[PDB]
């Protein structure tokens, strides 16, 4: 324990040995406190706001732009029968994910090419773009790397504000060892059967409708209360078994990431009473957001297969598994495992399960004992399922079935329109020029044109923003992002919804936006549309005046009018 984290702690001390003090009034109970040392928001996108004036008086939109007692919790060790179910399932799942994939190291080359097209996700030269073009950094990385091969760690200590930052070198070593899970699509639907990694928001609805076609009971979508805080050391150990599929240097590098950074963590914390606190713990999730996604999907897939086992009565008690209750679990996985993975859609901590029948709803003992406690339902109260795939929540959306005038079927993503408008009115960071603010507006607008075209207010506002931003300016931003392009949005729409759509047999291109349908007017209102309000009618009618206000601010540039794409403006 202390031999694994001592060097990291003993190092930090020496750099701040002029301010080192052990505070006896430290708030940490579940975290292990070591010492302290002296130490010391969302902006509005004006292009999007000026083109969404009716929403300036909608509190659900305007409040979105204004403005750690769970991270300090302790999970209990699972029973021996639980631990046995988890180890057997995890061993079988890594083998299945491994059947058509080859674990491999990710490279400095790959890591470099990622930072040079924006991929900063909790990091600590000025920027990471600079550090990667300087071999001094890479000598630091070499020093840490040879230390890992030696079963030791020096400079992999997280920074917590909960989001866990880590210095680029440690990030690199994590990417080198574990990047392959994301980079080679271990969690693709084709490869993992439950997964949706890389699927895209235009595919998730078709995937849920495919799950719905299976014979079985209700669709269950239970959210876990604080999934990252409920990751046990037993979970971390089952995740580590991916190294059993590796070899040579790779196996050793990955083993070190798991042992030294995941299973034996150390973290920096700002406390204003302002000291920096140095704390440690073994359990819970603390990795890069991208390795966190993949390992969340894995452990969630494992947990949901075990809950399906409990529902089907493959085992009777989590307290202890009989010898013949391991042969039967193993037989179940070999016999039906792949079929049961196909009954699920899993995106990290988020899941939809269509089990064999509704016994699943009251099968709670393994799920509770693994620590995956359901959010906003009493611990022993049976789950409430959905009868209609169009009502199931998944990845912050629901999905509509929308029939085109030509009879072809679209399955479209949707959420409350206040959420969509409120997010598009927000920018992250400082130093935004007018041009950069405009190009972020255009990214939102082209997303809305591709994903949310069926919402009357979003097609109109999308058209208005693309009319107000210079035609050739490139969309920016600091699933699959097909809207991030200067290509014509009708050509992109045809590629995504017709040409490349495996659920669409007839490949006849759509020739205008007028052939692309909306939700029913009543359904559009239910999902938050302002259609029918006086504020919205005056906005729609006078839209060219709003477009002209923004064009005057940006100045004398080349613009296109996209409003004639809509019938009411085609005049
Ligand atoms: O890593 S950072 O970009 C984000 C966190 N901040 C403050 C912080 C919290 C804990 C330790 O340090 C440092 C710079
Ligand atoms: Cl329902
Ligand atoms: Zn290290
Ligand atoms: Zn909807």
């Amino acid at each position: 324990n202390l031999d694994i984290i001592g060097k990291r702690i003993e190092k930090i001390k020496q750099e701040h040995e002029t301010s080192w003090h052990y505070d006896q009034d430290h708030p940490y109970k579940t975290w292990a406190y070591h010492g302290s040392y002296e130490t010391k928001s969302s902006m509005v996108n004006g292009v999007v706001r000026l083109l969404t004036k009716p929403w300036d008086i909608i509190p659900m939109v305007t409040q979105m732009a204004m403005t750690k007692e769970k991270v300090d919790t302790r999970t209990q060790e699972p029973k021996e029968g639980t631990k046995k179910l988890m180890k057997i399932t995890a061993e079988w799942l890594w083998k299945e994910l491994g059947k058509k994939k080859t674990p491999r190291m990710c490279t400095r080359e790959e890591f470099t090419r990622k930072v040079r097209s924006n991929a900063a996700l909790g990091a600590i030269w000025k920027s990471a773009r600079e550090a990667v073009e300087d071999s001094g950094f890479w000598e630091l990385v070499d020093k840490e790397r040879n230390l890992h091969l030696e079963g030791k760690c020096e400079t992999c200590v997280y920074n917590m504000m909960a989001i866990w930052y880590m210095w680029l070198g440690a990030r690199f070593l994590e990417f080198e060892a574990l990047g392959f899970l994301n980079e080679d699509h271990w969690f693709s639907r084709e490869n993992s059967l439950s997964g949706v990694e890389g699927e895209g928001l235009h595919k998730l609805g078709y995937i849920l409708r495919d799950v719905s076609k299976k014979e079985g009971g209700a669709m269950y979508a239970d959210d876990t209360a604080g999934w990252d805080t409920r990751i046990t050391l037993e979970d971390l150990k089952n995740e580590e078994m991916v190294t059993n599929h590796m070899e040579g240097e790779h196996k050793k590098l990955a083993e070190a990431i798991f042992k030294l950074t995941y299973q034996n963590k150390v973290v920096r914390v700002q406390r204003p009473t302002t000291v920096m606190d140095i704390i440690s713990r073994r359990d819970q999730r603390g990795s890069g957001q991208v390795v966190t996604y993949g390992l969340n999907t894995f452990t969630n897939m494992e947990a949901q297969l075990i809950r399906q086992m409990e529902g089907e009565g493959v085992f009777k008690s989590i307290q202890h598994l009989t010898v013949t209750e391991e042969i039967a679990v193993k037989n179940w996985l070999v016999r039906v495992g792949r079929e049961r993975l196909s009954r699920m859609a899993i995106s990290g901590d988020d899941c939809v399960v269509k089990p064999l029948d509704d016994r699943f709803a009251s099968a709670l003992t393994a799920l509770n004992d693994m620590g995956k406690v359901r959010k906003d339902i009493q611990q022993w109260e049976p789950s409430r399922g959905w009868n209609d795939w169009t009502q199931v929540p998944f990845c912050s959306h629901h999905f509509h079935e929308l029939i085109m005038k030509d009879g072809r079927v679209l399955v479209v993503p949707c959420r409350n329109q206040d959420e969509l408008i409120g997010r598009a009115r927000i920018s992250q960071g400082a130093g935004w020029s007018l041009r950069e603010t405009a190009c972020l507006g255009k990214s939102y607008a082209q997303m809305w044109s591709l994903m949310y075209f069926h919402r009357r207010d979003l097609r109109l506002a999308a058209n208005a923003i693309c009319s107000a931003v210079p035609s050739h300016w490139v969309p920016t931003s600091r699933a699959t992002h097909e809207w991030m392009t200067t290509e014509d949005m009708l050509t992109v729409w045809n590629r995504v919804w017709i040409q490349e759509n495996p659920w669409m047999e007839d490949k006849t291109p759509v020739e205008s936006w007028e052939e692309i349908p909306y939700l029913g007017k009543r359904e559009d209102q239910w999902c938050g549309s302002l259609i029918g309000l006086t504020s919205r009618a005056t906005w729609a009618k006078n839209i060219q005046t709003a477009i002209n206000q923004v064009r005057s601010l940006i100045g004398n540039e080349e613009y296109t009018d996209y409003m004639p794409s809509m019938k009411r403006f085609r005049r």
